[PDB]
């Protein structure tokens, strides 16, 4: 692995903010602004994907992803026709299960300083409208974020950002969510990641947790200021995000890549352990 | 040292398109992508000097640039208050001397591909009017890149950047040049850095080699949008750079740092050889 070697500035900002707000925690001790990303996916961060790398959208492309093996392009990011773009991102998780991954998508959602060590340096706020769920009974771990919203504020890129993130029953997007077991999928987070003002869409997400040998390994997608969620239509008056002036696909694909690589691999930094600690 | 993990989208094509243009000069085989920062420069990409570790430019300041040992903050960035940056950089030479500093700063200005092999993913272009001074007989090295202008056109960040560098004795500054030879400084190249069609001033830019027992080591200062030469007058009818909307002093200091330090880190991997190869 190897040290990333760029922060904008109002990022390092922020992670002094974060160290600080986290001080008297009890998770506290699992808050290190040191990150990195492994040499295998290096290729990645200096050259687009070819167009025919590129999963698309349909319950065809997308249940690829439940073929054994891997496909074309794991890990990378392009530019789309649309002035729109496209990350994959594969990060191991060596030594955790794809219940810690359910338990984590749900645990560190309710208190800011909680999402802060997923991403010291990028992470700024969080909340929910539903703080309840925390607590209530018999639920399981999925659905305690599934079909949930995560009101976030965060970096990705040199400016920060409010989002909206909803996750969602991956089969409402035609994935065959039924044959995840057999084909190792234990764990999954996707939805549709919207602007705060005027919910135009940033992105859609895939995260998928495939059992491994060592842990499992994290295969994420992410389709960015694309047109319509998944198997629907474009919500009505809400304009694509490939129309706001200064916007490129291309570039805030290459930011989801390093952000996405930065945040999950440090996430398997210390995710077995704050599990065994603060989990069930 | 750490390979750079961060690369700009529109840089990413460039080097691709500086590999294929340079396949067939003679020096081609110094061409080499792999770009990388030491260890002992990560905290400084990190955070931000503090305002009383950035030297002036005021000649009694500048001149400590002269004295045995370090100064405070030998490598950093910061904002300045008027919405100026700062930068300063340390980069070691081993192995390297400064006659061969003297002579690359001429040599790699007379082609497009010389230059490119400085820093493969972000320069672009780079021309001159007086292409005789290249092979003029019995000029010094500094007489063939002093009172020099050098157009060019480079990434200091996102987007190209159509600059002009036009070399001058560091005496016109106010730097005591009798002293240089017993600061153990053998090279200098100072200059002022302006935009191709404002002139409007990008930086003031001082890159001085001190001699070392390894070789040497090259210690550089930028004061980013400032508002005019040092030891000279404003020109009347250009704006600070500080006045462009959109632009932070700041943000450009940080982009100068790595800049730099990808750079001249790089140039040091290949001095000695190509002088050897192509110098006297
Ligand atoms: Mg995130
Ligand atoms: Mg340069």
């Amino acid at each position: 692995v190897h040290p990333i070697t760029y922060y904008p500035v109002d990022t390092q900002r922020l992670v002094r903010s974060n160290a600080e707000r986290i001080r008297h925690k009890p998770y506290a001790h699992y808050f290190n602004p040191d990150v990195a990303v492994p040499e295998e996916v290096f290729a990645a961060l200096k050259a687009p994907l070819e167009p025919e790398q590129v999963l698309g959208t349909s319950s065809t492309e997308l249940n690829r992803l439940l073929e054994p093996g891997y496909l074309e392009g794991e890990t990378g990011y392009c530019g789309l026709p649309d002035g729109a773009g496209y990350t994959s991102s594969l990060v191991r998780f060596p030594g955790a299960t794809p219940e810690m991954f359910r338990w984590w998508f749900w645990w560190h959602s309710f208190e800011p300083e909680r999402y802060s060590l997923w991403h010291p340096w990028c992470h700024a706020d969080i909340w929910r409208t539903d703080p309840e769920t925390e607590t209530a009974p018999n639920l399981t771990d999925e659905q305690r974020y599934v079909g949930s919203t995560h009101h976030i504020n965060e970096y990705i890129g040199q400016d920060p950002l409010d989002i909206e993130i909803t996750f969602i029953d991956p089969a409402r997007w035609g994935f065959d969510a039924d044959g995840f077991a057999a084909a190792g999928i234990g764990a999954h987070a996707c939805g549709s990641v919207l602007m705060k003002g005027s919910h135009m869409r940033l992105a859609t997400m895939v995260h998928l947790a495939r059992i491994t040998d060592d842990g499992f390994e994290l295969r994420s997608r992410y389709w960015i200021a694309d047109r319509a969620e998944p198997r629907h239509d474009p919500v009505a008056g809400i304009a694509q995000l490939t129309t706001v002036p200064g916007f490129s696909g291309e570039r805030q694909a290459y930011e989801q890549l390093v952000h996405d690589q930065t945040e999950f691999n440090h996430l398997a930094t210390f995710l077995p352990d704050i599990y065994q600690e603060f989990g069930p």
